[PDB]
């Protein structure tokens, strides 16, 4: 995009393309999960009004993180797991300044980290179907 | 300012941390069992420097990058080896090549895609072998 780092979609290239952008802020992150990763819902501030996206399949159970104020994404770590036929994210977690946070989800596969020495996590990206085929992030300091 | 992501493996050996280079040149990995470790050759506010990062050991393979050719990808394997906690694979990938990886100890893996942006630069930690290795991320 315009000036943006963009890193990995991680995971299968069957579903749909989901992109949100870069955020001004995220406000919460929902990872919905069961056996895989069902889906990822996010809450963002853009262009200074409140904007939800609904990423990934509907299915599973919710586990929410709310960024406080100073609370910053700064890692992101799963599992690339083979599910049914598809490969999916059968594992995802998250880290921000404060806590971990998962991870969600019982599938075991090839596993992937992103520790974010500096900068943050600003954005998500990647690919949706009945479940979350893959997942990216912008980054930004 | 910068962007920087991982530092993938162990806590042994010394830090290193080349910070962000203007281009990167050449890449160089040496690798036996697993990854001895790397040579950069880069530009730097009108200078050519070279630095090189972990032990003596492995035989060289040199990534040269070519006109508009950018680093897109990052990934090898974490491995304990004999004791120590070092990258065991290693490899690159340019937006017009895959490369390596290199070393032949696998364990635990890693992948770094860049799906917009390049990397510009090198961190991490370094011994006898690579320790742990990370990126500068730049767009
Ligand atoms: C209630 C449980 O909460 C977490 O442990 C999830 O990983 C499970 O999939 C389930 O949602
Ligand atoms: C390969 C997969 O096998 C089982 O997991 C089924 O329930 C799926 O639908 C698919 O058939
Ligand atoms: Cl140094
Ligand atoms: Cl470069
Ligand atoms: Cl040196
Ligand atoms: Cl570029
Ligand atoms: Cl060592």
């Amino acid at each position: 995009m315009n000036g943006a780092i963009k890193v990995g979609a991680w995971g299968g290239n069957g579903g749909s393309a989901f992109d949100m952008g870069p955020a001004y802020r995220i406000i919460s992150v929902k990872i919905f999960s069961g056996d895989v990763v069902d889906g990822v819902d996010v809450t963002f501030t853009y262009y200074g009004k409140t904007e939800t996206r609904h990423y990934g399949g509907s299915g599973g159970t919710p586990h929410e993180i709310v960024l406080q104020e100073g609370e910053y994404l700064v890692g992101m770590a799963g599992e690339v797991a083979n599910y049914h036929g598809a490969v999916v994210l059968g594992k995802l977690g998250f880290s921000t300044n404060k806590k971990a946070y998962g991870p969600f989800g019982n599938t075991g596969g090839t596993p992937f980290s992103l520790p974010i020495a500096a900068g943050k996590i600003s954005g998500f990206f990647g690919r949706g179907g009945k479940f979350l085929d893959a997942i990216g992030v912008y980054l930004e300091p």
